[PDB]
């Protein structure tokens, strides 16, 4: 699968082109190795991403997350993740997780990128898991094709990022909820898949739009299984003087000292990805929600948003 004489980028026809983001022939020598890797966009001019196809080695790729950003962690070849993706915000644009099939974007809808305000690269993360396969001491170039666009898309898909800070595990504590909560105050978004994220002691991930008290599930998800994006089950709008509202559940079971919130896997994350599209002359690309402006409002919370997904 490794690019040769041939290189990155693809002729699609006048006004589109396929670009290949691929690990520069990786050999990782232990399980569960995670590499990153830049690609500057190769036009400056905007541009639309419409579509992509996952490029992995179905034998040691457990999943891949692509991200769009202005400064990635490393100028090199490649390098660990543990470094970090971005020193900007990184912004999520695909993930592709083993035994958990991606979803396409509706037809119409694209992420903007390039030119003056949008991402100037893509960072590609890739997680190997089994390492067997590379007993070969074969160069892996797993990754994923972008297909671009400078046709400007009637639809612009953003991220709402929803992600405690302030989340404090005790030890052996049986629950611990994380909660998050904002107004919405922007045109009207469309949510039309979702993702969660926490370590492992993570239970259950709920998102709802609360609208005059009533709770509409965006999404729910156990953490534990494949961190996929997933077509949200019905499309559900959320409107100006909504409110978006999240709630992460953990266990403290299992563990000798306190967990916070942090980037290694002793620290927790309570991080739920709302995938949206929006009108493109009311769009905007990103929105974050790190508070919890409305916590009494969490009373009257669905139960299933603290029951396990069996
Ligand atoms: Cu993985
Ligand atoms: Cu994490
Ligand atoms: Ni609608």
């Amino acid at each position: 699968e490794c690019l040769g004489t041939i290189g990155p980028v693809t002729p699609l026809d006048a006004s589109d082109f396929a670009l290949d983001i691929r690990m520069p022939g990786v050999t990782p020598k232990e399980s569960d190795t995670y590499f990153c890797m830049s690609m500057r966009l190769p036009v400056d001019e905007e541009a639309f991403v419409i579509d992509f196809k996952p490029r992995a080695s179905m034998d040691t790729v457990h999943h891949m997350l692509l991200f769009g950003c202005n400064m990635p962690s490393s100028t090199g070849s490649y390098w660990f993740c543990d470094e970090g993706t971005c020193t900007d915000k990184a912004n999520i644009l695909y993930a592709w997780a083993r035994n958990a099939p991606p979803t396409r974007l509706p037809k119409g809808v694209g992420f903007r990128v390039g030119g003056e305000t949008g991402s100037k690269y893509f960072v590609l993360q890739v997680h190997y898991g089994d390492i067997s396969a590379f007993r070969d001491n074969h160069k892996d170039c797993s990754g994923v094709s972008v297909h671009l666009t400078r046709v400007p898309q009637p639809l612009i898909a953003g991220m709402y990022l929803m992600m405690s800070v302030d989340t404090v595990i005790p030890p052996g504590e049986k629950v611990v909820n994380a909660d998050i909560s904002c107004q919405y105050k922007m045109y009207p978004m469309h949510v039309f898949a979702y993702r969660v994220h926490t370590h492992h002691l993570g239970k259950v991930v709920s998102g709802y739009r609360v609208r005059n008290g009533q709770w509409t599930l965006i999404g729910r998800q156990n953490p534990q299984l494949p961190q996929a994006f997933y077509p949200v089950e019905h499309p559900v709008d959320v409107t100006f003087g909504d409110i978006l509202a999240a709630r992460c559940v953990f266990t403290g079971e299992g563990r000798t000292e306190a967990t916070h919130i942090g980037g290694t896997s002793s620290d927790e994350m309570c991080n739920l990805y709302i995938m949206y599209y929006m009108e493109a002359k009311y769009a905007l690309s990103f929105m974050t929600c790190t508070k919890n402006v409305a916590p009494d409002m969490f009373r009257t919370i669905p139960a299933e948003a603290n029951i396990p997904i069996p």
